[PDB]
């Protein structure tokens, strides 16, 4: 974000190699959880546009979501550009040339201006706008895409049971709960979360049916 | 059921109080299990129409159950209907009328009629197929609703807070489920089945709410 020297100019100071690796971590174990939003806010605090593409390209590799962002992003922009038309007449030496879409998606900026921009008397918060489009994103795409939590763990209605049972018991070994609610989890949960197809054939099966014989039970459904 | 008389004609023979019992058993010990199913129809062996209906009066108090059914025999008996239209023309003196929708389900069909249609050459299975019709809506009924359990106790949208605990935790005393099981449920799933309108309030307290600061919490909601 954005610091004083001494000799009192507003400089750049990269994000933190610990902050990153925090948001990165964030991604990486809450999948596309509501919780993602709140906490990228409190990670990118400060931040200036510059930054803020550094936190996205971390985690750039959820490309339907990084489409989904760029998609947000084109259209915030073009709205922006709207209600800010470009104003080709002389700068007067008191006053600062408006950013565009792009001066504030950082495409068409400098570090330089993004911080003038942001340091103004009052500012031009590029920083806090960009934030704004890629929040709007965030919520665009877990809303599209559910959260991944255990409970949340439910087989597609075209999914193979094996490929189910992988994503429960991977959501599973990563929680922390005790034992008696891990054994609620394996022994009945899996089965709660199965789809409409495959359930109504694990609850035909006997009293001690081993996971092996569910999977070949469920197998093609 | 149907049975012969010394002088050959086929009677009616109620169901046996023994029989009627049995079934009566099983549906209170039984809920709304997949199990009760094969018993019924097991039970409803060579039962008339009129068996079928002295069957359900029997366990008539489960009235959301009862109008599923309703429901259920009003559609099948609609397609019957469809498929058998009604013919106005006289009956030739070695025919026989067919049964209506309400002829099978007994509604506008008499035992002499009905014993009439089951004992034909070859038979016209009323009996048979009212029991259908029956095994449709208990099969609806059960995919419906779950057998009493803490999963599907909910709190409804008018419901004060304290009587939802009071179900919740009733229902769980009765639960045998292991200790972590029933951690997990008084812990989180409380919260998690809580309306819309008190989860959220819920759900904004802090890391170490006590159930009675809950209940003080989404008082009259």
């Amino acid at each position: 974000p954005i610091v004083q020297n001494l000799q009192g100019q507003m400089v750049h100071q990269a994000i933190s190699p610990r902050t990153l690796n925090a948001w990165v971590k964030v991604v990486e174990e809450k999948a596309f959880s509501p919780e993602v939003i709140p906490m990228f806010s409190a990670l990118s605090e400060g931040a200036t546009p510059q930054d803020l593409n550094t936190m996205l390209n971390t985690v750039g590799g959820h490309q339907a979501a990084m489409q989904m962002l760029k998609e947000t992003i084109n259209e915030e922009a073009a709205e922006w550009d709207r209600l800010h038309p470009v104003h080709a007449g002389p700068i007067a030496p008191g006053q600062m040339r408006e950013p565009r879409g792009s001066d504030i998606a950082g495409t068409t900026s400098t570090l330089q201006e993004q911080i003038g921009w942001m340091t103004h008397n009052p500012p031009i918060p590029v920083g806090e706008i960009y934030k704004r489009w890629i929040i709007l994103g965030l919520n665009k795409i877990v809303r599209m895409y559910s959260p991944t939590s255990i409970l949340d763990i439910r087989q597609g209605p075209k999914e193979p049971f094996r490929d189910y049972v992988d994503r429960f018991y991977k959501t599973l070994r990563a929680e922390q709960a005790s034992q008696e609610v891990k054994n609620w989890m394996t022994e009945t949960l899996l089965v709660q979360n199965a789809n409409p197809d495959c359930k109504t054939i694990l609850k035909a099966l006997g009293p001690g049916a081993t996971l092996e014989e569910m999977m070949t039970a469920c197998q093609g459904v």
